[PDB]
DNA sequence: CATGAAT
DNA sequence: AGTCATTCATG
DNA sequence: CGTGCAT
DNA sequence: GACTATGCACG
């Protein structure tokens, strides 16, 4: 891990703490090996304000930092044994970078404060952009750290130029990395000072302590979800910044991003950004259900390069999960090969597997081509991506979501498609509908793992408030055997539970003989179904055993609802009512936007058809006219002046291929006129009348339900 | 690793040896867990005929194989103690599958012979193809094992529904793996017998002993490089085959594949198949030098999805190598990021790096769009790929090639572009030119790492025969110091040598004081320069030290030429003359094919233009003609039949846009006729006259030389 | 012992 | 994101 | 713990 | 191609 400097010299030597090994390789290649040491970080550093102390000192990352600094730790910290004058934190300029800077600084504040206080801890600022007027002798190369140093740089030593947009240190090489962020002549750093020991203490504890509530509160008050962030103009050479304002600039940046753009679903389409990208990318590449499977590696690589600048494993894992019918109630990806099991064994690696969108996932994307949904630039401004999908079925409830953010988490269980549509259809007709009535249609969750759900009162509370605890209990049956004996047989288990770990834990009950009567525990499951068999001993009390298992193993668990999604850019704890009204409001924007799109298209076609019908009446004249003209533009002009065609009509006439003169059937063009007028009226009516629009919204939801509805799997029971 | 059956029963229990953990999972899912155990193989198994025995008995994979079978190791081998009645080798239906089958059967024949003799060792047989689709409720599934059975299977009173072509076990769901290869009632096996103890010991020692030359010789006589092999018409449940016939077909099929299709370069373009696929795929995706870099993962994924059905890592590694200017004399891929170093420190993973083709790589692909080169069906018959690139420069000698196959290896060093071209141009003019004259132009190799090459005679022998041993010696110089001291300074090192490992091995000489005089070894290399300093003690013998280091470290090495390439589908050991002559013959085919291509295109344009000019004269009749006609097709018919236009001409007229009738400038069309006629003459002359053709071949090679020539890097010296 | 496409 | 095994030919 | 997108 | 660490919130 550690690459040391050739020469000891505590007066000038530098320890580069580099985000990741790949970048650490770059830094090792680009350094001045005489006084610059490199310690790469294996990802996310332990939180030394949350974790215990058993853990802090068994952490390999932390120990080799202490070893190398060579000053001891904490209580016994000697500043002049330190082998470095500067400790330099050099991370990607992304938000996970800011999080890493955050976690280090908290370690140094707590266990190496003499070193922070004496201004020996810095942060390297790598460039966001590198401009290149390709060639121009060598390359004509300059760098830039703000939106504003970039605008400055559009002038300068050329125009019609290349602009690379840096997403990490890993995309930089040693000469680039040296010039811009490592060489003391040229580099810009920020030195970390303490301004108030009291104020900087309260900052570190609210952000990094195990108290969640103050953190969620800090985020509520400080983080502007709705607005941007001002560019923070770049200053030359070293500059000073409080531990207080660094920790809050960086952690706020992280928090906002992981809330809005990672771990939490959108309330409308129920997708995390990575899942939305998977679906969009795969659909744009025609990787649909109707067409052939396509190697996972190809899909993943296109997603990563076009939309999602992150690991191929994170993307592949997310893709695989969307194909697992014990995780998702209505799978969005079909995958050939080993996509895992309930025993949680590894899916085949992506070289092996192949994939495509499910039929139903087609319906989340339905009408995306008709400007139904806001798009934005991808990470490199090469390409647009949807911020939300059309969502012709209410995926959030149907498939649920489970995620862990900053200040917030979420748990939304899967639900029955038909039931969720039923509720939504009622609510379209009854905007003020209350829970009691909605639950006649949506009585509760419907896990793809089935089993028994207990706590009708608590479902109600979760559907009211977004929170509640419910009991999920495996489905069981007794069977008789040789010697009169019994065995408990398990056929459905609780959501999110590992079958093999459950079996093991039951077998440990047997072994430790916590309850009298267990003979043997066999998993007898196979490719066709789940079946765990708990063979009992001669005359053992079936009931006493079963009840011990439910109590003391995960044969029975509590599901805790915690229904948080993103609504108007803000995290938001929500019950069934805001969830369904948001969906409905969404489909309304979609159906109206789709209607406007198709209507504008029909109008243009109608104006042309009108034109073509007229041209046939004067075809001989139109052709002589075109022959008499000098060029295209002149022909169009003549057509307008002589015969009052529009620009649109004239352009269309003038670009007809000669063979089109073979079809001059005006009757057929008149049937098409009538059909277009009919259609424009229908579409106008939708845009003109909310109820006409809502009736369509319901018609479509019903079609979906008819096509994709499947029986409930989880049974419901009132008392818990 | 091992997943055991639930119930002991040496009568019918089965051990599945599956190729890969991913297929091992697939098998663990699809099994009958009562009697089928799963041992997954971590790829290529140790060769038991070659390895020591110290090394064999410490192989984790073998140890867990003898522990599980529970009988001991040949001699101590108690067949009556066996935990299984069938041992079933389950590998992919690819050539590396056949290789593993080969490697295990040597282990069993050699350390467990009673098992093989009793017919307790079986083979996988998984299906090559799967047929049909009725979609959600399908009743449309049928598996097939041969070419013959597929045609048979395409008949079915229904439609042409969809065909899947399996490439391994990774792509089969647990359901399909059971029905086809794991259920005893349905599956097909090969039982392995020893028909002749004598003939099966000759066959296993020829294929798997230390002796290469017998294996080479076996391959020469038995393996047909220019022919196919017509499938073994498939039988039912169990079938017997001798250990002699199995090892022979299995290893013959692997051997052939890795000679022709993996490890050995094509004599014309100098590329291994993976390199060609990288170049072609990247070029097809417009991932060229002139356009933006593009994420490596995206490149790799499309290579894997479209052309190369192998691991992402093997593809990235190959791709990365082509970017490294200390491995390739003229790099074929440009790569932003950590693409390694001379210290062999790992490159950034493909998630970080981004790449494109170099400019000169463009010259390998020059004129691929012009039917200059034979294409084949890719691996899943969905898309065509080139079997060889145009190669507008002689890449085989320029970038060389280093590979290991079966019976053969290759070692072709890099050469200087200008010099190879000079030799090639001379030989175009002098087909009979002999080595002494060619070496005036091409005196020897030019390593990208420079250094000093010693051995004119041996160069000559390599250039004559394909084989030769030369000395490659680091470039050194002696620098004076303070206080009566010298240091040796190394500035270039031998090709293929890891700088850090060399520095280490020199330092260990100091530490063990194997030779006296070394004060310190210091790698003083930076981003700009290679510089190693061996500082010597006051009054040490510097000649004695330097000579010790040359002899006993890699400060100097032997390079052994072993110039083997694929010539006409067969491996061939070749000197400079057959190498250069193959290149010139290839360029001839390319230039001729190109010229035909461009001429057919110019002739078509010309006929169309003749047609357009003629049309003017009959515009009114043409137009009237076109309105009368029933459709496009009919209109063309009348044009031909009435007016004696060709199909090409009629198609062009009938698709003119109406505004083209404004234009009556026959003169510009006539300038174009004339220019096309000139060009058709130039091109026909190239096709018609070998010297015209060869003179063009020379003109282009000189252009490439002028554009891309660089100075020699390695110096040459006559005395070893 | 290490080279480079493969498992 | 870095580790760890094997094949094959060769000196 | 173990969940699931990230480093 | 498997294996190992971390953050974040929540029972
Ligand atoms: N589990 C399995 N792995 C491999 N395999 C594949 C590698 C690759 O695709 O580039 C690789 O680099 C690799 C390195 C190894 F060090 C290695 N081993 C360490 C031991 O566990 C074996 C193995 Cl095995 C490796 C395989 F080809 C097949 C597998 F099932
Ligand atoms: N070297 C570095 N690795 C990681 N990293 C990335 C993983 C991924 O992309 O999916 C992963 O699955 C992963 C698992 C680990 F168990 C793990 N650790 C075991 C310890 O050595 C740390 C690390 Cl660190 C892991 C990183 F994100 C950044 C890295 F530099
Ligand atoms: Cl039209
Ligand atoms: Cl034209
Ligand atoms: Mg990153
Ligand atoms: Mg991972
Ligand atoms: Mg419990
Ligand atoms: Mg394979
Ligand atoms: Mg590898
Ligand atoms: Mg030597």
């Amino acid at each position: 891990k550690l690459t040391p400097a050739q020469s000891k010299n505590p007066a000038k030597n530098e320890l580069y703490l580099v985000e990741g090994d790949s970048a650490g390789g770059s830094a090792k290649q680009g350094r001045d090996r005489k006084f610059q040491a490199i310690l790469p970080l294996r990802g996310k550093v332990i939180n030394t304000a949350k974790a215990k102390m058993a853990d802090i000192l068994k952490n390999e990352e932390i120990n080799t930092m202490i070893y190398t600094i060579g000053a001891g730790v904490g209580a016994d910290f000697s500043i002049e044994d330190a082998n470095y004058d500067k400790i330099i934190i050099m991370t990607d300029a992304d938000t996970d970078g800011a999080h890493i800077q955050t976690l280090l600084l908290t370690f140094f504040y707590r266990y190496m404060r003499p070193l922070v206080e004496a201004g020996h801890v810095y942060i390297a600022l790598p460039p966001l952009y590198k401009m290149s007027k390709g060639k121009g002798k060598k390359e004509e190369v300059a760098y830039a750290w703000t939106d504003g140093e970039l605008e400055e740089l559009r002038k300068q030593f050329g125009k019609g130029a290349t602009l690379q947009r840096y997403k990490g240190l890993g995309e930089m090489n040693a000469d680039q990395l040296w010039e811009t962020t490592m060489n003391p002549e040229t580099r810009t750093l920020i030195r970390v000072t303490i301004e108030d020991l009291a104020r900087a203490e309260r900052r570190v504890n609210v952000l990094m302590g195990d108290k969640v509530e103050p953190r969620r509160k800090w985020i509520e008050d400080n983080v502007k979800f709705t607005l941007e962030e001002a560019t923070v103009f770049h200053m030359s050479n070293i500059q000073n910044m409080s531990l207080e304002d660094i920790m809050g600039e960086r952690f706020g940046r992280y928090s906002k991003y992981i809330i809005q753009d990672r771990a939490l679903p959108d309330i409308r389409d129920g997708l995390k950004p990575v899942q939305r990208r998977i679906l969009y990318s795969m659909n744009k590449d025609s990787n649909t259900f109707d067409k052939s499977y396509r190697k996972s590696a190809k899909s993943v690589g296109n997603i990563m390069g076009n939309f999602h600048p992150h690991g191929d494993s994170s993307i592949y894992d997310a893709m695989v999960r969307m194909s697992q019918n014990w995780k998702n109630r209505e799978i969005l990806v079909e995958m050939h090969g080993n996509n895992g099991s309930m025993d949680g064994d590894p899916p085949a690696a992506m070289r092996y597997t192949e994939a495509r969108l499910s039929e139903i996932a087609g319906y989340l994307l339905q009408d995306i081509e008709k400007k139904t949904v806001p798009f934005a630039w991808n990470f490199d401004d090469t390409e647009k991506e949807p911020t939300v999908l059309p969502a012709a079925f209410p995926n959030l409830l149907v498939n649920g979501s489970t995620g862990i953010s900053a200040g917030y988490a979420t748990d939304i269980p899967p639900h029955n498609l038909a039931e969720v549509i039923d509720a939504a259809v009622y609510m379209i007709d009854h905007p003020t509908a209350k829970i009691d009535k909605l639950m006649e249609f949506l009585p509760g969750p419907d896990f793809p793992t089935g089993a028994i759900i207990q706590g009708r009162d608590e479902i109600k509370k979760a559907y009211e408030t977004g929170k509640g605890r419910v009991v999920v209990r495996s489905k069981t049956e007794i069977e008789k055997l040789k010697g009169g004996k019994e065995q408990i047989v398990i056929t459905e288990i609780p959501y999110e539970i590992n079958k093999a770990n459950l079996v093991k834990k039951i077998d440990d009950v047997r072994v430790n003989n916590k309850v009298a009567g267990i003979a043997e525990v066999r998993d007898e499951s196979d490719r066709d179904g789940l079946r765990i068999a708990i063979e009992l001993k001669k005359d053992a009390n079936t009931e006493l055993v079963l009840n011990y298992l439910f109590k003391y193993t995960d044969l029975q668990i509590n599901y805790n609802f915690n229904m948080v999604a993103i609504d108007n850019f803000t995290p938001r704890q929500v019950g069934i009512v805001p969830i369904l009204s948001s969906y409905i409001a969404h489909r309304r924007e979609v159906i109206l936007a789709r209607s406007r799109f198709d209507k504008e298209k029909a109008e243009k076609r109608l104006h042309i058809v009108e034109g073509l019908i007229r041209v046939i009446s004067i075809l001989d004249e139109v052709i002589a006219l075109i022959r008499a003209s000098e060029n295209k533009a002149d022909a169009k002009e003549n057509l307008k002046v002589s015969y009052d065609f529009t620009e649109e009509q004239a352009e269309a006439i003038v670009t007809l291929q000669l063979y089109r003169l073979t079809n001059t059937d005006v009757v057929v063009l008149q049937e098409e006129e009538a059909e277009l007028r009919e259609k424009i009226a229908m579409l106008a009516a939708i845009i003109g009348d909310e109820r006409t629009m809502y009736n369509l919204m319901k018609k479509e939801l019903r079609e979906v339900k008819k096509k994709f509805a499947t029986p409930r799997l989880s049974s419901l029971e009132d008392t818990a």
